[PDB]
RNA sequence: UUUUUUUUUUUUUUUUUUUUGUC
RNA sequence: GACAAAAAAAAAAAAAAAAAAAA
């Protein structure tokens, strides 16, 4: 019910199943509670969903550590078993439909049913129970604490989304072991980079490169990592002398740039993804690109990837397994050393 | 509950307390359900309430045959007493505030309390206890189908308003005695005509006058009745001789217009009150006055005022009880004859 | 294009696909064209789904004879291939989901594809090469105006819905056979009572029967026919003694008493349904009842209905296959005479 | 009027009174106004109220230093007297009807009739009049900058709300004396302590003892400030070792972690009350509780209040008289020494 | 199309006229878009225009560096040539109309027809054939990066906006060359002087005077620069010791004071204009002004400006050319000496 | 061009408060 | 209670203007 689950949202700022009603009023999109006689705003619906089934699902979305919405979308989740994965970067839920979540929105009550059979169903191994159901489910995608029984585990990020902010546990365990069943198959998910998932105002080195990176310069990092004829001026750190922008595909770089000279990042399309497309504006010299297409590798993760392929091509197609998808690089290189990479297509 | 209500309107057309939820979304002021897996349209808001408080408000809206709006409003009452009075011709309900309805528009859940003393409070002796209650009640009006002991009855209109539909009822009973308090003393409502509240497309004349106004012509029916020298031929039948329409301010006159020769009535006060103004276009003759006050008052009642006036006065104001309220029309007289006979201010 | 959509509007009335863009604002739930600089509306979304959305499922929407939104949802009819069935009810599709149709809703581009699957898909016969993927389909159902070679047809009803008029055609061909599949196993359409669906204000007779009804009275109608201990003074023509309506669950008794004088009919489920739930208020008698199934079955099939049910049961329910669904009755008898006989739940 | 006050918000903004017009449009819950041929947004509704009246009553609202929306909830203040109390924490009035403001909310013209006297009025001493009319006044609370023949002072906060931000005035008087009467008789405001209503990111100690929390380690605090078996180390400082976050009920505590580390706050119920509710979640250890009553109480008052108990107590619910209301405290405690102590209910 | 243009939008950032559909989904004044089968937010109407029509001139706006619209606005801009001219301070287009970019707004193809030609229609130079166009319009605006053959150069701001960001452009050229056109006869632009556009939080110094005052105290800076008598003390420090905030009229006074002790700037007309009124609150004092009109004019500009006065007048309203446009001060001289010199435009 | 009403983020009075300090 | 000085509210004056209405 509505009411009730405005009464859990004001109790305790999350559906917990209590019993107990609110006065509620919806108008122009947004839930209003009244609080001592004077109405109190409860949720603005962000999404392209009613506003009660949008409120319903925003207060029964998962409070616990849970993977980040592109680590589902890139192992083909279509469905979430007996929970909401809510995509903070949208404001919205992660998936359309639910498995006995919110009666307008479910197309199941159980994940066992033959609706449910085609789907990706993801399931929480957190939750008692779920792994049987992983077991039987044709298709699915399991995530566990531990090591589970008959099944070879793949390790996933360190990091994981808990209430809309990415950190990496201490006190909580962030990092789960994935499991995929494709056709009644459990499938050998591949060995894959993770994307950090940080951010520009907000960036935090995890590895002495990156600080490394943050505090020499661009002479002194690259003649110290011996990456010389990578073309680290350009694809990291950056080029704003012409008008288009060029290169500045790696999230740590943009980081740097800001750290020094602050700039405007365009997200048009506000997602959650391995690679991010944004409309960067250099505020300093006015130097912009209309996409640029930034990923957030480890910085020793896209030293080891841009030293492990080969130099002597002019243009090659390169594919990159990250975040349990590939990814594709553009390389463009003359006289046995890179001019450009990137992903394709950007 | 909202999904309750919507599960009584979809099981029962109005909320009857029987438990049982039904999926439902709200999107542009609007309350859809869910029936073999398709949303039904269930109530738009017209009113300026929020979408969820207007439709529980509707749902649980009186279905019983309740006095016209007209009447309580001319009576003073503000709100009602664990009742709902739905106002049809707004589309809106009656009263701002309720008793034990709804509990975002509550004031109180019993009409003992003290917010309720200063505030005339509607009560239904056909609900058991409420006679008790309007016994205790500082300030209320009482309608019962029956006498009342200690109380001297009021007896209200023939007519009442049966879900929206106002009738003369005969397998129901239609005509209720008003008792009124005001400040814990009873007051004696005064001897009052009574407006029949016909429609102009389904008028029916329910006197032996009316019928022969509706199928004599002019000089036959003032002939027949001694009608002469009280301008019947401005007030009711009306004059579409100039650009300006003449008088039409009695709807009998209307409704015999309309079977001949039917215009529009843009009504730019949709609302219920005993004196109704039309916008009124003659698409005959092309006559057109922006203001018709118009009285459902029955024949027999408009000659018997009409002929207790003294036509011995130029100019005169008079104050006639109608609906409980009075009235006050102009009268204006010339060689002990009148002129023209409309309520005042129009 | 919704652009391209418009002007399809209009140049043609619906999507014909022809190239050609005209100016197109949306603003408030409506979509509005520039004729000649001033704004002129096309379409107000009364459906929950997106307003350029339903605008581009409105356009290309079927204007051909099609069978009633009521048997296409009683033959379990989920989805529609290379079609939009628009259910002028509701004023919203038929169906959530289309076939290369419309790319918000389009869930595969030819019904082959194995989503489409485990869904009814409805084909019809009257575009090119739809029988053929009828047949190898796992669900569907097939109509067609003609035989079909090596599948038993099963005649449905004389009229369909064009573009909301259901009608008898007499320049189209409104009566088509029925083809069901299930999980690839061609079913057998048990034999049907059909409804007329007609309307209550344009109500028109299709037998001798339902003529001798409209003119005859009761008593002379019931003698005539040798309707004697079925109860059809109440169940047919309607009880208006009491408070509470008694009976009235057929469109004939519904026709009859608004010949004479008319009521309110309150739907509040407005949707296409065999059996229909009214909120009846009698405008003469005061006679209301909140629910009150009324089934538009010929008088004829009703008579035949009644008099192939045992008498001597006090109460049984009656299990009645009607437009291809089981509609269920609740049967009253006492003294070997019929008491009721009305849609069980209502 | 619309236009007048939309005029006198572009020329002072606020209404000073004015005289004159401007253009005004009103779309999507928004007022724009035409300044050189383009629309300018002027005000965004964030209420329930309609968005003309919601615009009026935020431009009459009351610009000079005015007490914080929880005292003036506390002392149980329904309604203002001739002025607008902006609560800006929900960009909506503070109080539903205002006195002599605006015509759609008026309840009255003046603050003596008969609809404001069960009401408890807040009137405002720096304004002529007001004295007088607080001293025949039913019921009302008055605020001066300085005494009041016959009436005994009560000491307000030293903060107050001036245009939406809580300081300290230096250059304006922000010190207020309250007075409150109830049913006509003068009431003895209780001795109090006052929240100092200060933000987390814009924090600033008001006392030595702040300083030293904010400056010295845990263990130099709580030993030179003998503070020792008070359980200030989950108390105050806040508890991250486990999944579930312990304590931090105090903002001087959530201020010394964001300093050295930032985390999400979200507010749930988003208005002004002592005790506030959040969805507090720790960004560096991920350690998340769902709900934790955080109070601005000064760090020497709430050291007072630790000190006042008896520790002799397993379970003892504290009352403590905090902004004109009783706060609820849980005390726990163990071996003569505190256990946990937060607001109770939370 | 608005399917195109958002497949434009997606791909790009920004309409560059590929082809390709993308679904799209408005709803609730917003575009959304279909994207791995979740809506995605494209672009929030924040404008008076249809939210189709706002979205293809988002999508259409130009991506180059552009003239500040506060300076098309003093200089008489009342459309643009072919291109969409995006006021990221209203979230709105900067002219109403537009040229060759939207049907719905379009009242002309090209510059040369005649419903363009009373207007003063801007050209960009830097487009091929522009430049002919401006010569061949009755009236119009012409912003050049070099010389034009037999005109005379304006040249305006060092400044210009990119994407929404004021910079002197290093990479890029953002010093254009003004040229006007009224009635088929060019214009000699005045000498003025140019606000330097720059924010409150990010303010840098463009001048060593800047530097010295924002370094240095008061007395120290005044006595330096001989700006004793020009009441400095007030008009561009400020004073914080009354109720009413005195002078504060520059925006180098308003970081200084900000980068000490920061306070709220409420715009109430919140567009691009040369003087922009500010409901200031000073948060440390408590001294506040309804209006405090800001200019952001060059230190040396308002020194020269404010040196060039004749101080034997009590009182002056004194026209300065700023911005292409006659900005009217006060200057309030008592006994030959400057009380306050404020702007008094907006 | 000649009025009227209103306004302007300056100063000076005039009151009415209130705040002090002294008696 | 006077007294001196604050601050606030409400008035008036000093001087240049602005909007609308008239003229």
């Amino acid at each position: 019910s509505l009411e009730n689950v405005a009464f859990n949202v004001v109790n305790k700022g999350h559906f917990d199943g209590q019993q107990g009603e609110v006065p509620v009023s919806i108008i122009n999109n947004t839930v209003y509670t009244k609080v001592d006689g004077v109405d109190v705003e409860l949720f603005e619906n962000k999404t392209t969903l009613p506003v009660n089934v949008a409120f319903e699902l925003w207060a029964k979305r998962n409070i616990k550590p849970v993977p980040e919405v592109k680590i589902l979308n890139n192992l083909g989740v279509d469905i979430a078993a007996n929970t909401v994965i809510w995509d903070y970067k949208r404001d919205a839920p992660a998936h359309i439909s639910t498995i006995g979540v919110c009666s307008m929105t479910d197309i199941a009550k159980k994940p066992t049913e033959t609706i449910c059979a085609p789907l990706t169903v993801f399931f929480d191994g957190r939750v008692d129970g779920q792994v049987d159901l992983f077991r039987n489910a044709r298709n699915g995608v399991l995530i566990t604490e531990g090591s589970v029984k008959g099944l070879q585990p793949s390790v996933g990020p360190k990091q994981a989304s808990l209430n809309g902010v990415t950190l990496i546990g201490e006190a909580v365990k962030t990092q789960f072991n994935y499991y995929k069943k494709v056709d009644g198959v459990v499938q050998q998910l591949p060995e894959t980079y993770f994307t950090q998932s940080r951010n520009l105002q907000e960036f935090k080195p995890r590895s002495q490169m990156e600080i490394d990176f943050l505090e020499l310069a661009m002479d002194e990092f690259i003649e110290r990592y011996k990456l010389e004829g990578y073309a680290f001026e350009a694809i990291v750190y950056g080029d704003f002398s012409h008008s288009q922008l060029g290169g500045l595909h790696l999230l740590i770089g943009l980081a740097k740039r800001f750290k020094e000279s602050p700039f405007e990042l365009e997200d048009f399309i506000p997602m959650d993804s391995t690679v991010k497309n944004y409309f960067i504006t250099d505020a300093q010299t006015g130097s912009s690109k209309c996409v640029c297409s930034v990923i957030d590798l480890l910085l020793d993760d896209f030293v080891e990837i841009i030293k492990s392929q080969d130099l002597s091509v002019v243009s090659k197609v390169v594919k990159v397994t990250i975040d349990y998808t590939e990814i594709s690089f553009m390389l463009w290189c003359k006289d046995g050393h890179v001019e450009t990479f990137y992903p394709k297509l950007q």
